[PDB]
C-alpha cells in the first residue's frame, strides 16, 4: 500500500536522533541505488517502477503537529507533502513526474499543484530571504513543521511555507546528499544553535548536478574540467578528481558517462 516511511520528531532530538534519521534516509534513497564505484549514484529515472520512486519523511515537533514529506529517490528532493487531509506539490517540470506524484499520498481529500518548482531560486524569491539569512538549526525546523502543517488550514502565509520548505529541504536533502551538510547540521544540534548556511554549504547545494555530472564523466577518477567550491569563508578553490569528495558527497544524481 505505501511508500517506506522514516520518521523525525524535533521533540528532544539530538545529536544522535538527527544522525540516526539522515542515516535511515540514506538508506531509504539507496535501496536500488548503485553502490559499486566511489561514491552512491541514486537510481535512474528512466524505467524506475513507480512502487520504488518515493520515500516518505514524516515530521513531528513539540506541538506533535504531524508532516509527510515525499521524496523523489532518483535525486532526494522534495516533491511534496501532506498536512492533514491535503497534499501539496511543486509545479512537476514534465508529463511523467507530474503522472509521477499522483502516486502519492492517494487517500487525501484535497490535492494541490503550487505554480511554482522546488528549486532554491524560487524558494528564495517566495520567501523573500536568501539562503543566507535563512537560519538552519532545530528551532527553525520545528517552526518549519508547525508552518507547514497550519498550511493546510489557512494558518500559515506562503512566505513562511517557501521559507519553511527551504528550512527542510536542507536539514533533510541536503543532509542526505552530503556528509559535509549533515556536519554543519550536526554541529547546531551538538551546541543548540540556529544561524544561516555559510557559502560552503550554499555552493555545494548549487553545485550538486554539476559535481555529479563531473564525478560520473571522469576518467580514471579525473575530472574533464574542475569544479569551483567555496570554503566557510567564502573563498574559492577548484576539485579536480573523485576521489577527495568521498568524504564530502553521500549521494548522486544518475548521470550518463562518456563515449
Ligand atoms: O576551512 C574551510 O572553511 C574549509 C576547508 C575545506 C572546505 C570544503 C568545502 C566544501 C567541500 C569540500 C571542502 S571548507
Amino acid at each position: 500500500k505505501q511508500y517506506p516511511i522514516i520518521n523525525f520528531t524535533t521533540a528532544g532530538a539530538t545529536v544522535q536522533s538527527y544522525t540516526n534519521f539522515i542515516r535511515a534516509v540514506r538508506g531509504r534513497l539507496t535501496t536500488g541505488a548503485d553502490v559499486r564505484h566511489e561514491i552512491p549514484v541514486l537510481p535512474n529515472r528512466v524505467g524506475l517502477p513507480i512502487n520504488q520512486r518515493f520515500i516518505l519523511v514524516e515530521l513531528s515537533n513539540h506541538a506533535e503537529l504531524s508532516v509527510t514529506l515525499a521524496l523523489d529517490v532518483t535525486n532526494a528532493y522534495v516533491v511534496g507533502y501532506r498536512a492533514g487531509n491535503s497534499a501539496y506539490f511543486f509545479h512537476p517540470d514534465n508529463q511523467e513526474d507530474a503522472e509521477a506524484i499522483t502516486h502519492l499520498f492517494t487517500d487525501v481529500q484535497n490535492r494541490y499543484t503550487f505554480a511554482f518548482g522546488g528549486n532554491y531560486d524560487r524558494l528564495e524569491q517566495l520567501a523573500g530571504n536568501l539562503r543566507e539569512n535563512i537560519e538552519l538549526g532545530n528551532g527553525p525546523l520545528e517552526e518549519a513543521i508547525s508552518a507547514l502543517y497550519y498550511y493546510s488550514t489557512g494558518g500559515t502565509q506562503l512566505p513562511t511555507l517557501a521559507r519553511s520548505f527551504i528550512i527542510c529541504i536542507q536539514m533533510i536533502s541536503e543532509a542526505a546528499r552530503f556528509q559535509y551538510i549533515e556536519g554543519e547540521m550536526r554541529t547546531r544540534i551538538r551546541y543548540n544553535r540556529r544561524s544561516a548556511p555559510d557559502p560552503s554549504v550554499i555552493t555545494l547545494e548549487n553545485s550538486w548536478g554539476r559535481l555529479s555530472t563531473a564525478i560520473q564523466e571522469s576518467n580514471q577518477g579525473a575530472f574533464a574540467s574542475p569544479i569551483q567550491l567555496q570554503r566557510r569563508n567564502g573563498s574559492k578553490f577548484s576539485v579536480y578528481d573523485v576521489s577527495i569528495l568521498i568524504p564530502i558527497i553521500a549521494l548522486m544524481v544518475y548521470r550518463c558517462a562518456p563515449p
